């Protein structure tokens, strides 16, 4: 049941710490992650959180936070990786959003 | 009981039909309005609109809209003006948030 229904940005610097505005179907404040990730060629997965409070989760429909730190801030040309909403309890997910990551 | 919890951008150009993004207060989606308005010093008024749709309300605590124009896109410096929700049928308001329109 976990949506990401619209995000204001859907790119950000990879040095991160970017505000970004999501509405979301309903949420838990306290049952809620915002993970990035990328799967990588050699079976790995990076992933990143984005960095919010439960106050930051508007009556939960909406969440306000900032980007995670992509992995390589040295990067020459955008890295798409993917964005969803995942429950942090049973680690239910929503389907993924792509997700430009651009050099600085 | 309206009120403007944030918005993800608190200035535009004076062109208008930019998106800008809103947390609210339970509103209803087909009796609400996004009101631009400036106090003359003639005991003039201006008032424009925010650009949206009953389905732009996201289950009653956001909304996606786009800014009206602004009444003189030929101004050089900064204007600025407020914005409140307010509802159509009996026309009570939020309080206001400050909102500055750019020159082009």
């Amino acid at each position: 049941n976990l949506k990401i229904v619209r995000m204001d940005r859907t790119a950000g610097c990879v040095t991160g710490g970017e505000e970004i505005m999501l509405l979301c179907d309903k949420v838990q404040k306290d049952d809620i992650q915002i993970r990035f990730y990328e799967e990588e060629e050699n079976g790995g997965v990076w992933e990143g959180f984005g960095d919010f409070s439960p106050t930051d989760v508007h009556r939960q429909f909406a969440i306000c936070f900032k980007t995670p730190k992509y992995k390589d801030v040295n990067i020459t040309k955008p890295a798409s990786v993917f964005v969803q909403l995942r429950r942090k309890s049973d680690l239910e997910t929503s389907e993924p959003k792509p997700f430009l990551y651009y050099p600085e």
